[PDB]
């Protein structure tokens, strides 16, 4: 019942070069905090995030996605023209129409042949992306597909910044905002595969999804302005987690113990250590780049599991969990064995 | 000869099936009236909405109207088309181009509107106007290894702010020519809702058949058409141009996976940009116009719902019958082309 056949034929991640370090934004909202009377750092202290990094002007969603399918193609040592299906699952995006999709696969080049469309779930997309993907590998529609996604969140800085240093901002429209000062920018890319093409590689087994509807007013984003219910998102994202859990349990076979890796979107440092320890995950086996990246959104996972990939973090017969919870809320929970 | 599926989807079927007409006319005439100290001063003598691009009239929401209401309202009527209820709904799949937000997906919106189950995976895809066909197909992979039973696909497209401030842009006494073109298109657009309930054929056995189809691009072309909320930049003529020779592509695959020739076809569903576009696009392949149903004339080009309100309409009419060979097909910003069966 889970995938046989889908792998990983090659991952990678793009930093952005600009960093916009937390004691920066804390200068410039100095004037606005002791008004409010806020006294503690909710950005460093918090949130737990240090630093994110920004693109440079004029830098678009597509660009950011081209730059990691271009590495994700190396990584995988193939050339553009064996790809048959290339998804962008970003939150960010250049247009309604057309797709990111259309704008990254005309960049790369890609063939006639070859399927776009984007998908949007907020932070869990890139893993519907790879589930989308698996399923066309194995039914042979395609042998190779990209899922790509570039985020930018330049313009949610420099508009949030703005619309919180007017001396005339309030404090339910401050709180409500805070959670915008904890997105950063990112790129990532993978090349997925039919299996027989790519002995040795990484497997896709697939995974399980809960969801929780009921809660889809809890954060709404769009280019400018993002608005957070910090705390019930935290409470209700992990009891919707629970139930993706028990649903792990039965299809993968999960338990704690036997996972090697985890590998979680984050959105604080509190969520996740309040996430980690709902299910006993040893914090070990958890990597981390929010405190000087912040959430990239639906990035966050293949970002985080291409840095693990570049160190050396993965060996042969790993068994990997990629988890999290999107707004919606949904929650995701899917193997890859290395 | 022990022949293979060509990778066409197999039991799986359409249970349901509804559209909703948006309630408020706006007439080119209307439009025109407000254009025309613009025309004037342009030089422009011919009726480039009714006579040229051939709509009459389109339809629009009140303001308030956000595409996941238009597309929950269709849900509920889709829902009662196959006769059942939301619980039984393990995927849903928005595929409109309009959206509330850029976080979440407009499907997690109108899911909790209709309350799924926990159970129930739900995102967006996004792809211009063939969107709802690459959810069909989302659903049908689904549907088809038996990982859930039945599947909603949902649309709510809305062009009020688009047709807002492109008539403020261009009654502007400032507009030059290049720019009018540019966003003439964009007053062709109208808002509009649709959605279907897929199944498992074991479930639904007298339900029309979903058989897949075949997709090419021609993604050099991203460019010519672009839109956002309040705006649509369209080159008309190269849309015309390339987006005929993709389908000329895409029609060879056809044929080579889906057996079409066009003489055996019972239906021609397909995605309208103008009527000389589709007049083009009809004149390239031979089709017989009886068998085009055309709403563009009076709710002119309602994105990604254009195909499945144009099929509902056609059910709705009494005009499918059992057996009917329907081809969905289409030509969307990308430039992508898209060709697939349904078998009523």
């Amino acid at each position: 019942m889970l995938f046989q056949n889908v792998s990983i034929a090659g991952l990678a991640h793009i930093d952005a070069p600009h960093t916009l370090t937390s004691k920066e934004i804390n200068e410039r909202l100095q004037p606005t905090y002791d008004r409010l009377g806020i006294k503690t750092d909710v950005l460093g202290d918090v949130a737990g995030i240090h630093a994110r990094r920004l693109w440079d002007q004029d830098v678009q969603a597509s660009d950011a996605a081209t730059q990691a399918a271009r590495k994700a193609l190396i990584d995988a040592n193939i050339g553009i023209e064996k790809i048959g299906l290339l998804i962008n699952t970003s939150v960010s995006r250049d247009y309604l129409e057309p797709s990111t999709a259309s704008i990254v696969s005309g960049n790369l080049g890609v063939s006639d042949h070859c399927m776009t469309f984007d998908v949007a779930n907020a932070a869990l997309a890139f893993i519907n992306g790879m589930d989308i993907a698996a399923r066309m590998l194995e039914r042979g529609e395609i042998d190779y597909a990209l899922v790509v996604d570039g985020e930018t969140a330049n313009l949610v800085y420099e508009k949030t910044l703005e619309r919180m240093t007017s001396p005339d901002v309030t404090e339910e429209e401050f709180r409500n905002e805070l959670a915008a000062l904890t997105l950063g920018c990112g790129a990532a890319a993978m090349v997925m595969a039919r299996s027989e093409l790519v002995p040795d590689a990484p497997r896709y087994k697939g995974g399980v999804t809960r969801s929780a509807t009921e809660w889809n007013k809890l954060c709404r984003g769009n280019l400018d302005r993002m608005v957070t219910d910090t705390r019930l998102l935290l409470i209700e994202g992990i009891k919707l987690a629970q139930k993706t859990f028990v649903a792990a349990k039965q299809v993968l076979g999960w338990a704690v113990e036997e996972l090697d890796q985890f590998v979680i979107h984050q959105v604080s440092r509190p969520h996740t250590a309040a996430f980690v320890k709902s299910f006993g995950i040893d914090p070990a086996k958890v990597m981390t780049i929010f405190g000087e990246h912040g959430n990239i959104g639906p990035a966050s996972v293949p970002i985080v599991l291409s840095k693990l990939k570049e160190l050396g973090r993965l060996k042969k017969g790993d068994r990997i969990a990629l988890l999290g919870i999107g707004s919606g809320l949904n929650c995701s929970m899917a193997e890859v064995v290395w």
